[PDB]
């Protein structure tokens, strides 16, 4: 099923508490858990507070949902931004953090990341995703991209900044037991209403195997 929380106040705190609870439940059941993270303006503040929680970080493995094909120290890099708020703030083992190596030619960066994901797990436990004001998810802007028969693919220059992207596909995202979307404001609410009326925006196709949850602010 899908659950939508409409929040007026205390957005970040509420989201962090829900994520905390879920992650703690997962860890009662399983030795290691596997978590997919989007970048962007809404997830980052949530990660910043998650980094402060007392988790057994050695049991938690993290994967980017997508990456901009730019240097990893660029302010446009999802790695840099999530490293700043989470990976460099919580004491997560290096081996537990998985990202796109944009120093490689883009196809090779994709294949390397695909191999790493496969090696780590056949199933994500949790995906924490944003959605753009156009309905895009991860760096899936077009349905062809999301439908690619791979776990990881790449795009032509797309989105803003308009740069090539490496992204997990619908296939990869949809192995997640729980998919959480974190959105705020009127435009993204408008896109969510379109999704409720079966408009095939990219985000429409990403569902958790157990549950899809939207945390909607504003």
């Amino acid at each position: 099923k899908t659950v939508i929380y409409l929040l007026e106040d205390g957005y970040v705190d509420f989201v962090v508490e829900k994520i905390r609870t879920k992650m703690e439940k997962l860890l009662e059941e399983k030795d290691k858990i596997f978590v997919v993270l989007a970048g962007g303006r809404t997830p980052l503040p949530v990660y910043e507070k998650l980094a402060e929680q007392k988790f057994p970080w050695n049991r938690i493995h993290f994967f980017l949902s997508d990456e901009r094909y730019v240097p990893l120290d660029s302010d446009q890099s999802n790695f840099r931004n999530i490293n700043e708020v989470l990976f460099s703030r919580a004491k997560i083992p290096s081996g537990n953090v998985h990202y796109v190596d944009t120093s490689l030619p883009i196809e090779k960066a994709c294949e390397k990341y695909e191999r790493e994901i496969r090696s780590a797990t056949d199933q994500f436990d949790l995906a924490i995703l944003g959605m753009g004001p156009d309905g895009h998810v991860a760096s899936i802007f077009d349905l062809e991209t999301g439908n690619k028969d791979n776990l990881v693919t790449f795009t032509d220059p797309s989105g803003d900044p308009k740069v090539p992207r490496v992204t997990l596909t619908f296939r990869a995202l949809n192995t997640s037991l729980y998919v959480l979307f974190l959105i705020r404001g009127k435009e993204k609410i408008n896109r969510l209403t379109e999704i409720l009326k079966d408009t095939p925006l990219p985000a429409y196709f990403v569902r958790g195997k157990e549950k899809t949850v939207w945390f909607v602010g504003k």
